[PDB]
């Protein structure tokens, strides 16, 4: 389903990475935080949810979602609560890492390079391509 | 034209937006960013390619677009420098009281726009995108 996306967190060097996969194109949205809190969490299901069309996320369930302000920000925004990546991101990430002085910005090379690669069409194609279907 | 938009700054409470439009669509990314600098510049224009095929962007040509950096990111990302707006602020009016932080009444009025709707924003720019593949 188009609106289906699933949020999973990733650890490295002492920093937090959550990444959104939208589950039938494989696109990925991802960011490095300061800490896997509520009110981090809540803002990045707010900023993902302004840019696509987030009917449904499939979460880890833990700590982060159990409070006011990520139930808030989920229902304000229309949404509801019902593998490879996190490694083949972390390989991107690891072939890119010395070009930046900083993770996030060898996160952001990682997302790039993971959206565009053609291995047929990218991740971004596929997405929306899927999207595009579902409004006609 | 699917691969071009417009990146332009707006400031407010002492803070730098930069709203990323794309032109054929009306949909917006936006961002507060710390400082106007070449660096936060750099990172937002990674982030946005990384999300959306990003042929050219046309900006206001400003001194955080003439460093070494910017023009690295953009050489890396395949990018080059060769209405939508103002409702922003306003919509920011709108929802300032109910968020703590600026960043987030930014964000909150990033999904309005982009929602609103015989077509949104949104889905204009799949539209247009998804036509162009
Ligand atoms: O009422 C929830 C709104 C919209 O989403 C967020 C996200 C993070 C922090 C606050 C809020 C307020
Ligand atoms: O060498 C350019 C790459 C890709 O983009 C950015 C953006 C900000 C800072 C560094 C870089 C490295
Ligand atoms: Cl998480
Ligand atoms: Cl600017």
């Amino acid at each position: 389903s188009p609106g289906i996306w699933q949020l999973d967190c990733t650890h490295l060097e002492g920093k937090v990475i959550l990444v959104a996969v939208h589950v039938a194109s494989g696109y990925i949205e991802a960011e490095v935080i300061p800490a896997e809190t509520g009110q981090e969490t809540a803002y990045f299901l707010l900023k993902l949810a302004g840019r696509w069309p987030v009917k449904t996320v499939h979460t880890d369930n833990g700590s982060n979602f159990t409070g006011a302000t990520v139930r808030a920000a989920c229902d304000w925004a229309g949404i509801k609560q019902e593998e490879s990546m996190n490694k083949e991101l972390k390989k991107i990430i690891g072939q890119v890492r010395d070009q930046a002085e900083h993770l996030k910005t060898a996160v952001q090379m990682a997302v790039f390079i993971h959206n565009h690669k053609r291995k047929g069409y990218s991740a971004g194609e596929r997405i929306v391509d899927i999207i595009a279907t579902d409004i006609q």
